[PDB]
């Protein structure tokens, strides 16, 4: 379960397997036929990290249905045998049969988290083949959760039928990489918490290990200066830091965490800080936060899903330059890198799971018995909240534990399904962050099993797009009137989803959907309701940017919501919350 | 000798791409060391890519002199028993490279290759890598950048580029770690063919370090062992049966391994041949028409930055489009993109460095002490380098020394004289060579119809000169370019195209529009299908790019065919239909 992000260590090889990789769509046959045996016959190439769908110009490859192979050599010194041999995949999305030279090692579901497998040294000949089959199909067993039976006309081909609203982007979505430790002795896991009682700071370690060893731990400040550390430790314990410099929305501090146990060595940036649910406050450092954000995707131009470095920090320099301190992985979890450098650069996480279209009413009801048709998705979602919570728990930028979006949650035996889920995510997290789901709009909001789970409440509202569209008088008047129930319970709430689809260049002095200023008069409406409820204490945009989704006739090439283009650039809108973001602290706004 | 490094069973291939520490110069960073020390007060800066575009910043992006960039070098002990050589891909424009604050080596000019080994005993346990990178140009550099060519005085001083894209700069292609091992090892693979009847001769020249024996052996994709020659020395040759040629659009890779001592490579290969006969541009014996681009290695937002996706996606509408070249504009392209076009089967045109070597657009090429340009022996390098670097590509048909040089003037041919001496000296394959010619008034004193093997034109008939007045471009167009055509040899367009901004349009001419793009290339090859010699057309642009701020340029260059997030304009379309009818062999016979 433990998935310490690999790193290049005095004692730890890393190679990076990305490059240019054989590919070849599966016609039905290619497991019949076995085609991970043997290289790949009249095959395409196809770039490793990166969705599949948009690289070419293939109908039939973009709305593939089913599986594809890719496949490369992998020629590596015997000296590596010496030590022990990973082969790391940090996303492969939807699911992942891997083969080393025809023997199946290892097959994995879910898309958006990585995964592992030793290579056993018996495996390895003089020159070997790696291949990869990854299967697309999404049901009522996935999550992310594909639809099933939900002027007619008969499809040409079967393709799938996503619950959700971004386009069904798969392939190695994130990079593929070799790396190596100690056969003898090495370091598995490493879980780092923060104690800030007493006007002491102290980090509280617990370091897993396999094989028998001496452990030591050291922290260091940026420039090097050790703070704190001892040798031959426990495997739990606690180290004083004095003149701690504690981790800050937009004013980050990382220490490093060097680890040694055996030969094994391991260094983890580390920011200390504390987050805490109080009342109507959700508390960073024991100070009043107020979100200010989005929701993002991971979704760019070619690659899809796949992992972007450079637009990874123009992103960042975006929200930065915008005054946004925050946003919420919608609706997967996010690269590796990414939330290595939201730690670097101090912006705050809302980090959610793949269980976005748990709902089956959007008559069978979504949480019904399994064995009448309810969703199946249950105990995969327990694992994703494990294999996330395992991933990311020692990020300071990672506020809260997103559980869903918009399951069906007003209807009878959601608080039976997600219960599980909330004590599970409160019991793995050894920081014990705030859990939430975020809330689909509905009637009956009164009777959303969030108010019975939740720690924030996180609402997802399009008053004066889905509803009240072109009549944003009335969408003030329906606003409030929720808003205000949720405003009475007491505790923090906020959005998580607000917007309205605009094309950049359509422009309308009078209120105009899809014009660049109707986005803002939608904005300005919302915010004259959430300015004056004190227990609303955060702002997340739908969207950061637009990005790919299905086809259909509401979605004008995808969804149009963003702030920003597919491209990044700023529309009306995003001027508009560079001022008003320019005009709300971090702290202290309510 | 710059092999690309690869993982083999005895060579490990470390990637050191990722998140770097990035700090701009303030005028103290070397006299204060920064070199020597973890980067303070740094900022965060994506590696591979150019810098000039990640953050919100005009300081940065318009930013004058150096930059440090740093990242930990913790390495495992046991590479020690191994040679250890750091690989930059390419650091715009000049680098100079420190561990644990020893200058281990400088390199001049941002788009060739460069290495180091790290000496054993500079190796800690712990490990600091840091990159100074230079941005500056001028007389001197290849680029060319300007000195002194409602006035105003600048707010800061700023590099002045004498060539038109914007001066993208930093760590722009991957830093890698690779070992090979320490006794005996390849250095270089020279490889040469000839067609026999079927039967194709590959001669060799194997290039290593040490003493050992060295074995060569050639491979189908498939894996079968075609041909292999064992003990060979450095020099020899050896014969495949029914060799599979390697043809545009229609690539053939073999699998050349080479072991010497414990070292072993592998290098991929196409087998053709290239020959300019008479006004025929022969690949593989048959008459090829060029249909294509000149390019830039240009994204957003990592500028120069290598963009696999992106490569991979300009490939597939190239194909889509039914194009089957490119041409290296301005600068050698990345290695991974060279390495593909091999594997797809796209021709390409490698070009130097050598843009902006023109003072008159003092005598360009007057004496260096009376302030002529300062290029030659670096550029010599380049083509040293550059021909090092890409000697085995099949995909690589000829060499281009300069884009739009000053060779109308006195002294050109005596300064690139040497150059075209060199480049077919050094090239194994003595592939064709040829200067892109700027347009000019005096073209018949153009020193490339002293020099070059193929004739190789920028003209911008219906844009810089007849705009709007497409009937009297046709007139200049083919009064030009009829002098062309009577020389006899092939020549072509390596550059003709016209702003065009996506979303404007009018029935009637009018230039920007995308309608006057279709016309104003409608126009042009009314005048070129007419003419024998004429065996290319490489279109200004792929697709948009960016370029220095002015009066002239829309938020950048907009001559591209695609925008710069690769979406066809209307003459996209019109160069899909048109590429469709024309063949890549055998259009003029
Ligand atoms: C089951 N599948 C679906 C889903 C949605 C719709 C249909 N089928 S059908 C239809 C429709 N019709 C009404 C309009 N009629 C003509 O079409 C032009 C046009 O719609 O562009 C109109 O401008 C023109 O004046 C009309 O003569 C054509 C069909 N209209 C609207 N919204 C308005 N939505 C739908
Ligand atoms: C040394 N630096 C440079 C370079 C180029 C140019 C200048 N300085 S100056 C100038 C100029 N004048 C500027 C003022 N201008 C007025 O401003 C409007 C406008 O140009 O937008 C016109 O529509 C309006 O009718 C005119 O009253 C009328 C001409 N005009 C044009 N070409 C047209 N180019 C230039």
């Amino acid at each position: 379960n433990a998935m310490l992000y690999p790193i290049l260590t005095q004692s730890r090889m890393l190679i990076d397997l990305s490059g240019t990789w054989r590919f070849k769509l599966d016609d039905g046959s290619g497991f019949e036929k076995k085609w991970y045996e043997k290289t790949l016959d009249d095959a395409q190439l196809m770039p490793v990290p990166s969705s599949y769908n948009d690289i070419k110009e293939s109908a039939d490859l973009r709305d593939h249905y089913g599986w594809v192979f890719y496949q490369r050599d992998l020629n590596i010194p015997a000296y590596l045998k010496t030590q022990r041999i990973v082969l790391r995949f940090a996303a492969v999305t939807h699911s992942a049969k891997v083969y080393v030279n025809g023997t199946l090692l290892c097959e994995h579901k879910g898309g958006f988290l990585p995964f592992e497998t030793e290579i056993p040294e018996n495996l390895i000949r003089d020159e070997n083949l790696l291949t990869v089959a990854v299967d697309n199909r999404i049901d009522h067993s996935t999550l992310p959760v594909g639809r099933e039976d939900e002027f007619p006309y008969t499809p040409t081909k079967k393709q799938n039928k996503p619950n959700f609203d971004f386009f069904n982007y798969c392939g190695i979505t994130r990079p593929v990489k070799l790396y190596t430790t100690p056969k003898d002795a090495y370091i598995s896991d490493i879980t780092l918490t923060s104690s800030l009682e007493n006007n002491t700071a102290r980090i509280n370690y617990k370091i897993d290990t396999k094989g028998s060893a001496h452990t030591a731990i050291g922290v260091y400040t940026k420039q090097g200066v050790c703070v704190a550390q001892t040798e031959n430790t426990g495997t739990e314990g606690s180290l004083t830091i004095e003149n701690a410099v504690l981790w800050e929305p937009l004013k980050p501090y990382l220490y490093e965490v060097k680890i040694s146990f055996g030969e094994d060595r391991y260094t983890l940036p580390y920011g200390i800080r504390s987050v805490a649910v109080k009342g109507n406050k959700f508390l960073i450092n024991n100070k009043p936060f107020y979100f200010k954000g989005y929701g993002k995707h991971e979704d760019t131009f070619p690659a899809g899903r796949g992992l972007n470095m450079p637009m990874n920090a123009k992103d960042i320099s975006l929200m930065k330059w915008q005054g946004a301190n925050s946003f919420r992985t919608s609706h997967y979890p996010y690269s590796e890198e990414m939330m290595r450098l939201c730690d670097e650069e101090g912006i705050v996480v809302i980090d959610e799971t793949t269980a976005v279209g748990v709902h089956l009413n959007f008559r069978v009801n979504t949480f019904d018995p399994i064995e009448q048709g309810g969703i199946r998705t249950q105990s995969h979602h327990k694992e994703v909240i494990k294999d996330l919570i395992a991933r990311d728990k020692n990020h300071a930028c990672v506020v809260m534990w997103s559980i869903a979006n918009e399951a069906d949650t007003g209807s009878k035996g959601a608080y039976e399904y997600f219960k599980p889920l909330f004590d599970l995510a409160r019991e793995l997290d050894p920081q014990k962050r705030p859990c939430t789901l975020v809330s689909l709009q509905m009637v009956n909001y009164k009777e959303d099993c969030t108010i019975k789970l939740s720690d924030v409440f996180c609402l997802n509202r399009y008053y004066g797009w889905y509803t009240c569209g072109a009549d944003l008088q009335a969408a003030e008047k329906m606003c409030r009137e929720e808003l205000e129930f949720w405003n009475s319970l007491g505790k923090p709430f906020m959005y998580t989803e607000y917007g309205a689809d605009t094309v950049m260049g359509l422009h309308d002095t009078t209120d105009s959907m899809f014009t660049e200023e109707y986005q803002v008069e939608y904005y300005k409406t919302n915010h004259k309701v959430t300015d004056t409820l004190d227990c609303f204490i955060g702002e997340q945009v739908w969207n950061f940017a637009d990005f790919a989704t299905s086809q259909g006739l509401i979605r004008v090439q995808g969804n149009k919501k963003g702030l920003f283009t597919r491209d990044r650039k700023p529309k009306l809108a995003a001027h508009y919350f560079k001022e008003r973001w320019s005009k709300i602290p971090d702290f202290g706004y309510k």
